[PDB]
């Protein structure tokens, strides 16, 4: 009788995150989109289910691989059962996700395996620049993000897709691609400059992480010397981490080149090209979308 | 340069798939092959698919483990870091269900690979938390965590075998023999890294007592109404620590020598032995037709 | 040469020195309104006990790894674990030997085997969070019974052995037994839950040093669906301690099963005991005493 | 009920099993065979001493962070720091406990103090290592009086309040007193030594041992031109202890000033003392004790 | 890109003289000048060198101190790494002696350069040790460490000095005066670390007490008749560990305050303020000339 | 009185290195250089140990500065005094060094001053590019030799020569240029393959210390993969050093591209250009130099 007992211990580092609270815009895009689509209500509860596994089983990675401490204020899931259980639970979930997403869907499955490949795609560039200290080009940066985070708006958008035009889908494809950009580029915004990222990840964990976020690329192959920037950014994957003066250092180095004003440009830019293609979707199908207009005006500041 | 991301992508796979497998996995399949009798590139493609699932499966273990060592070389995880190894390996084992996927379509797998998950977590949990586990519970652990590699790469043969009959007479012998085959593997593998001079060769002296893994025979000596007190402190402060120093390990061989709990273990597989050669035989039989090849990879 | 006695006991100077009072001390008064034990011999039993109650204060924050005692360093912060280990030991000795040069016969022989009973109940606790030994409810009570209600049956056996010729020490027997027990059961759930709780217990220790410890509160030990608290008490185990959002993560469980509520009720109970207590033993004695009642309401 | 005994006296047992013997109870029976005690309460007597003196192998080895101990892990590398400590405490009690089973009066009250001028002893060694102050000879020699002869002296005393009619235990006195002082002095000073020559003192307790602790051997305190070996101690405070690269470069500049020479010029003289006080006691009592010029011979 | 590689070379040197100073250095020479009068070009070139010097003997210093904070701002050493400030450093060192050569040639310096490491290195020495020293081993140390460089920077501008008489009356007086202001800067420097709170935000809270230096207020109540061993014990659990906790920073604290051994500091600072007025005034007159900026520099 | 006390201390951490043995080229160098300058002993005694103290100085540095835990098999000296002492007295006996080279030299010092300058500059080249992971090319990692360790060659020659030809000297300058890439190209080479050097220093010291010497420049810089040696090599810099098995492994790879043949294939040439160098001397000279030609013997395999 005692099986539940052995499946309480797989999925309680997976019950940990799912717990806290952290949600957002998730299931915020989920139904913002079918308010365009209207998928059936028992449908969409199953996509619902899926991709959240499927997104908090990455958030179990990720905080892993990123060596993050805190999320959402609390301690991080290894930092409770320890990375070997985390990481047993997480590629464990992830799978149970994709028989889930199987169980409703038709194969095609060989286009949902193949974008969920797309994110450990993403993953390993990011992860692979961090590790051996390598500044990609702003390009690549977006081309890692397209697939990381952008992939992860596009594989919600297939299921519901699959569940329902024509024309209508290659505009949805602009969408989440925009969408993926404006989230993550924010993310890396946020993280040095929000004072609530601060109280739920700590003051400039990505600083601790080592990640290459659009302001250090900006001014990393912006011309001018950068001599103890380049230095204090050895120094913290040396020691592992950073002590907070220095992650003040690099915040006034970033402000002194204004490599964040330049991220406020790009992001700015992000939310003109999404108005333009909300509001063609509007157009093309039957009535507005106020819930995705305001998921966007989420993601400004 | 396309092909520079992906190669970055499947650097950690291509490290641990570079080294001397031992060929244990593919000695098995040739061996059921010599039953079930199924075309060259089925066999290939079935091949190729548990082969990835396998070494994803040891990038996953060994940096679960903290195993410094893999077969002599330096472990995954300490080439790429834990978080560039663990990626990948996530990674591959969708890959190789999406290979599964491509030549099959079914049907048990998945499903049998989430039993995996199900015998590492209690491997994990008992080893984070300190639960001495029962032999039962042991057992257990072991046939979903090792016996079902084997179960999986004998469905995709079998449901791949010719209409040359039954499925229905071998199906219950099959399962008979992976699961047997499951638990003397692991039972010999936590033995003989205790034992055997070729296993320090490969991952160092005694990497279990580092991990601090409940093999058999340290199961089967705790739970004796004989007291322990020292034993058990010592497995408590080798937990405490990253591992154990040479003398707490030497010092835990001593106890295992004294008790000689060892060839208890040695005992129990000796057993599985006789009913694997047992089942072997009904098989052997039923389908007019010996395995020398399976008779072969028993010889361990 | 008194240098060498001043580098000796540096270590128990200093906790000494420390306002770490209150309980012991008026415990001795209180139990003395009854035994009537002469001023002076009083002032050697509040001595011995004394250096017995700080000595053990040495090793316990060592064992458990306390950086605060009092809103100061632990000793073991200021001389070293070797120095703070060796001088405790030594008081340890001196204050039996100071109990020897006012009581002889079996008095010394149960005091002996009293504070042998000390070490048992430390033994246990010590056993079980090196281990990782989730203790049951009536070990849990057996264990305080051995380390901290001990303390008081030792300043008890001390001054009934010295009471007054108008105090039949037979009859008083048992209840006196009986009150310490739960005395020093209903001080040390208390201990264990002020520590969770309070500040003090956050200004004096820093905040839940009890978790730092892995120490088995009553608490804890009455949730253990609780999955998530079992494993970072274990990374609690591997780790030097926990972390301030760590420790922040089991006051929550706490919180959300009520766990607080359960000690509240057992304490209450206790308090309950502890009055019928003390009324049989003023009856028995034809003596109230208003200062057990008063040092009773220590909650 | 005995598991909670077994738990407590479980780091006890783990050095008691230990083949670490050799000295202490040949000591025993060759003073015994001068004071002729009963071999009952000589039984008792080696019982209880061999309690102390493992306990306080128990306490030193934690303190001074020795690794090994006979070849085998020190026993807080099995049971932990704290449990060893508390196991430790407890034992020493217990022994106390047993010599006052079978011993009254100021035979108790002399024992208790022998006990605390070894802990005396050991707070001067802890308290130099620790704050890193150099001794001098006479220093380091009343510090081994205090920590290693006050041993001896221990078992001298009670086997001499057991002794047999036959003797006079006023006029032998003193002789006795002579005898202990400058046998724990040659004992130790002989153990402070080996350890830095040997093996056993390297297969027993790894190489050079008392360079990790730190400890102030009479080579080392001869010396302190020697401003190089100053710093790579302080260094090895600093650390954790000595590299094996460390520990070979302290030898060389012990070798090249000779001074192993030195301290085996000291123990010849202990020898020589040693001999003059067992042939005097030899003389007063009228017995020849080839058993302790045997157990002389210990170089 | 030949200007590359002096970049990285000097990289360390320019980020510390890219923080402000405090120009108590650039003060002095200023009000020495005041008596001295050289012109400016030559005066400009004493205080580069001097300046260089200054800061290459802080960039050593705080990694020796093993400081993580220089003006608020983190140490060279947590940008650079300890290998690459001590290079440029040392390399600092030698180019200011040069720049002092191309313009001087003589004649003191560096000689008295090598003084300053003679300081450093019993400063050094009895922290690394343990050795508590006298308060005249103490007020000597000073004199080399810290005394030095004003010597440095008044033998240069003397040996700059016009005829205009003497050179004869004065040397006599201002050995008197920069050895004065080098003991009373240093003392201050000591006694501020643990009191200022403006130290604490430039060098955080009570830095001379991880550091575990012997400053005038703990030698004082240490050479005492009353017994302090757990003031003596904290200071070597510091040595023994990188530093202090804030309880245990707090703790020596408060045995100061319950001590008053910082008024003694403040006696010795005050008496030490009116030995340097005095030696001012006695110049100030031999030479027909007050110096306002002196006395000012004093203010402090 | 005890002023001498005071120098003891100072001069404690150089007493040590200057005490074990260690020496060998130096020395040989100075005395080989003289036997065709033909120099009195007394002033060719005054410049050997000027440049023994500005050698051993800089060997005080440079095993604190490569965190090298063993020189000649012994405990380097900042695991003996510690580091702030050794670099406190390593720097002062630059200086005291620079001072006795005042003494017996006139100015031009303005000379030896700016070459003593050039060896820090080559250090800070070569800490520089360990620190912050650089791969340096060929050309960049011998211009960085020149200065680190060809400049030493060329103060001692500098020094004899001012105490002495005209076109003999522009000789003598190819001569310790390529003495110098010989020593360090060798000294790079033993590291990793010589037992004598794994028991003066550890095995594969230099892997530990990150330096970048010619066999990973060369292959690093060769068209492979290499994705495995990439990562072994920044997993050494987030340890502070490596394992048995990870020098290991990265022999293998040296092995296996046969990098460490490239090396020895410019050693040889070396030893070639050197022959003809100093014959181009004995000739150009009084007589041959048997001194000078076991000294480049001595340096190779
Ligand atoms: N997308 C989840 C992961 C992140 O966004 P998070 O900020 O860690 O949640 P990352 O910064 O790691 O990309
Ligand atoms: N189960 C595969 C991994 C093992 O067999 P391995 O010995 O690590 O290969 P484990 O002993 O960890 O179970
Ligand atoms: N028993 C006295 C020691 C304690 O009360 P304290 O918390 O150390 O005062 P514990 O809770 O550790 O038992
Ligand atoms: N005094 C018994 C303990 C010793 O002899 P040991 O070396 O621990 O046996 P020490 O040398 O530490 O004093
Ligand atoms: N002496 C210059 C350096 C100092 O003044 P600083 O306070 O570190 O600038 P120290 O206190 O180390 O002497
Ligand atoms: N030249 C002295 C320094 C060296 O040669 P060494 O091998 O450390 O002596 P490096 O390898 O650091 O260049
Ligand atoms: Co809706
Ligand atoms: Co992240
Ligand atoms: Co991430
Ligand atoms: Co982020
Ligand atoms: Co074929
Ligand atoms: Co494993
Ligand atoms: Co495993
Ligand atoms: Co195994
Ligand atoms: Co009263
Ligand atoms: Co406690
Ligand atoms: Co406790
Ligand atoms: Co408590
Ligand atoms: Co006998
Ligand atoms: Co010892
Ligand atoms: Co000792
Ligand atoms: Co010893
Ligand atoms: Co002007
Ligand atoms: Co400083
Ligand atoms: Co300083
Ligand atoms: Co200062
Ligand atoms: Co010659
Ligand atoms: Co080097
Ligand atoms: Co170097
Ligand atoms: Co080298």
């Amino acid at each position: 009788d005692h099986i539940f007992f052995e499946k309480a211990v797989l999925e309680a580092p997976y019950d940990y995150i799912a717990s806290m609270p952290s949600k957002g815009v998730r299931d915020q895009f989920i139904d913002a989109l079918n308010d365009w689509l209207r998928v059936p209500d028992v449908k969409v509860g199953k996509i619902k289910d899926a991709v959240r596994v499927l997104h908090n089983s990455s958030l179990l990675l990720d905080d892993f691989q990123d060596n993050s401490p805190l999320r959402r204020g609390k301690p991080s899931t290894h930092n409770i059962f320890g990375s070997a259980q985390t990481v047993n639970t997480a590629t464990y979930s992830i799978i149970k996700a994709i028989g889930q997403i199987m169980e409703f869907s038709a194969g095609e499955v060989q286009e949902v395996m193949n974008s969920i490949m797309i994110l450990f795609q993403g993953q390993a560039m990011d992860l692979f620049w961090t590790y051996n200290g390598h500044v990609p080009s702003e390009e690549e940066y977006y081309r890692m993000i397209d697939q990381k985070t952008g992939q992860l708006f596009s594989i919600a958008t297939s299921l519901l897709l699959n569940a329902a035009r024509t024309k209508i889908q290659s505009c949805l494809h602009r969408l989440t691609r925009l969408l993926g950009r404006c989230f993550q580029i924010r993310d890396d915004y946020q993280n040095l400059v929000s004072a609530d990222y601060t109280k739920q990840k700590g003051f400039c964990e990505d600083l601790d992480e080592g990640k290459w976020s659009l302001a250090l690329i900006h001014m990393i192959h912006k011309q001018r010397s950068h001599m103890a920037l380049l230095n204090v950014l050895s120094t913290g994957r040396k020691h592992g981490g950073m002590t907070l003066e220095q992650k003040q250092f690099v915040l006034d180095i970033i402000e002194e080149e204004k490599s964040l004003d330049y991220t406020r440009s790009v992001m700015m830019d992000l939310h003109v090209q999404l108005r333009a293609e909300i509001g063609r979707i509007e157009i093309l199908l039957d009535s507005p979308n106020p819930a995705m207009r305001l998921l966007l005006e989420l993601l400004r500041v």
